[PDB]
């Protein structure tokens, strides 16, 4: 199966979506599913000695303008493992480009953890760890000639606006 | 393919069964399977600061009289990973009530690691190691104000009684 | 069952798809179960030894051993199982298992720039080519088995066991 052909965007759309984690928080290499069979692909590993600041995955049944699955990042005290489903809620979006190609992502926190019971929006996230994840993007493949601009970040409000675009655009492609 | 339909409960039942994990030894994040896709899931992050003294996952094609599946304990000594198939022995079942629900798990040694050829009951097991696990699951949902209650441990014959009824009644029910 | 339906490689035998069933540091020997494709436990290594790669089998790809292909991928970060790995072979490794040609590809992965300048057995350091070899020379020796290192090939025989083993494959199911 394809699990992010399988898989429904959510089960209360665009509150609470659901995020296929490729990429658990701490790693170096970089995944990614496997377009044909939607096994765990290693993409490549990070020319520098960083690591993903956060659980990296992908909302399925999203397109977006930059030609992939809408990306999502999953904020988890305990990092999961690859293709794991979890519940989540959109808190904001991380605006940046990417080759001019519009990388947006989408930023979240996990349901089922009471520990963020009280973050719904962006503000509601430390200023230092959004800088943390702005720099990441920033720099992480440098060493690979490539150019990123972070633009900003956007409210929960606008989050959930990009995912029900995404969420279109898939409908509009496969659909 | 849903693994939990697809597999036989064993290759020689009730003396092995197969423990598929779900949770890794030393987890917080309390995983499951997605009934439509098979696909491991965060069902919860356990509230307080424990972590599964054990191996736990399910045994195939089983059901319980508590609405789910026959829920298996496996002691390894280096954790597994999530969706990984075991080949155990069973030695014991520990019985304990969840919000009223009839909630025995099996507790299961691995049939290929020799540290564990001489187990073979309950009484095998070090008691302050029998106690750690009752403990947790008397705690571990406390502060979501469930109720657990741990009745005791039963011994080897009769945690494989209980595999060949809830092997009967996952046949009855699908 | 992804040894079935992947393909060797998006360019074998140049560039050839290594599915990664153990990763670095594991002292469990985990395999495919053949017949769902799920990980599963082979066996926990008798004694204290760790994996010193990324091991795997190629798809579509059958050995004189009666077993998928096996390949070594050489990664700084240990992947997770079932993780597909697109590896240039390097070298080969030739041993015997219990009277069976056992051979083994040992390949680097193409997308880390560390291994750019890893083209051929030669590059790489004595001492690690050392660590594998006993490894396998001794990770059963308290089970009673015998393995017996011949040597070690260079890459231009890796690349033909690659496609003499993607041949007996289709003779043997296509």
């Amino acid at each position: 199966m394809n699990p992010f052909h399988e898989l429904e965007p959510g089960p209360e759309v665009p509150e609470v979506v659901y995020a296929l984690i490729e990429i658990p928080k701490g790693s170096r290499n970089k995944y990614e599913l496997d377009k044909k069979t939607g096994l765990l692909k290693l993409d490549r590993v990070l020319y520098s000695p960083f690591f993903y600041p956060v659980d990296y995955g992908i909302i399925p049944q999203t397109w977006y303008d930059d030609g992939d699955p809408f990306d999502i990042m999953v904020i988890m005290r305990e990092p999961v493992y690859p293709l794991t489903i979890i519940e989540a809620r959109p808190i904001g979006i991380m605006k940046m480009e990417d080759s001019g190609d519009k990388d947006w992502k989408v930023l979240a926190v996990p349901v089922e953890d009471p520990y963020f019971n009280d973050w719904k929006d962006i503000s509601d996230v430390p200023k230092a760890f959004l800088d943390e994840i702005a720099h990441f993007f920033q720099r992480y493949k440098e060493l690979q000639g490539k150019t990123t601009k972070i633009e900003g970040w956007g409210n929960a409000e606008e989050a959930k606006r990009e995912i029900l675009r995404a969420i279109e655009m898939y409908k509009e492609k496969f659909g």
